[PDB]
């Protein structure tokens, strides 16, 4: 356990904005009807605590509703939430730099439906030969998705699963947060 | 109860200094060894809650520790707070234009002593004549002392007296927050 460093440390919220942000992490949370996360920019992926004294709406946080995970220097902040998400543990983190916001991958569709399996590793659309997975399911996610950019492409967040149970060569994160 | 219009308000910290404001608020705290309030321009005292969503710091507050009452609009953060100093519900909030700092009214002195009397209604430096009062003191405040600024002169935090008794013409503030 340790603290992120507050040398280069930016954190602000004016005009319906609240920005979380240092060297590396550039984190956006928006007012449109409620306040949520709506972009992350991660350089590269950190392990540290995100200071109290540069965090907005600290106040009564639940740690499994951090969408970027407190252990991963996700400021413990209620900006750092979205409706029918709960914490990332196993998203994209070692692929290097990995944004996250809320929209589609490209070619894709998302479905709420009881259906659909439980959380699980994060998703690439791709498959190892490049071949596009297209429809995916949530059980109680929103819309529009959790979505992940790496340098090999675009994922979904746990909450979000390949619908299709004949998914054979699926690329999937090995990370535990 | 009520809380605060967001619409013109901007909270932000960086480069060691940490900003609450909006149009009539200007809350400075800055790192110097710890965090602690500076600075606040209150163009015209008001009473509604700050937004926890514009609020940096706000984990596991003592409302008694908030310089700023909260009740007054104070920020739930441990950014509006002094060593030595308790919330303010006495201050001089009914003449207007308030600024708060931590600077010596000229001319005056403070002295830590346990010869001092109780936190009671914030003090004005001059008399109504305009005679100054010079020699100050506090049970167990930290220097540089809580100083008030309004249209009608200098006054002292809660905490800082008079040490003299024969004080007859004190002007003092008959708020209660």
């Amino acid at each position: 356990t340790t603290e992120c460093d507050s040398k280069i440390m930016g954190t602000a919220v004016k005009n319906n904005l609240a920005i979380h942000s240092d060297l590396s992490y550039w984190i956006e949370s928006r007012l449109n009807d409620t306040w949520k996360l709506e972009r992350a920019v991660l350089g590269e992926v950190k392990s540290c605590t995100w200071p109290e004294t540069h965090t907005l709406w600290g106040d009564g946080i639940l740690e499994s509703d951090m969408i970027i995970p407190v252990t991963l220097a996700g400021p413990r902040s209620n900006h750092n939430r979205r409706p029918g998400y709960k914490t990332q543990n196993q998203g994209p983190w070692d692929e290097g730099r990995v944004e996250i916001d809320f929209d589609y991958c490209p070619g894709t569709t998302v479905t709420l439906s009881e259906s659909c399996g439980h959380r699980g590793p994060a998703t690439r659309t791709t498959t190892e030969s490049g071949k596009l997975i297209t429809d995916w399911c949530c059980r109680s996610c929103t819309l529009p998705p959790l979505r992940y950019q790496t340098d090999s492409g675009c994922w979904y967040g746990m909450e979000i699963r390949p619908q299709r149970h004949d998914e054979k060569t699926l690329v999937q994160s090995q990370v535990n947060a």
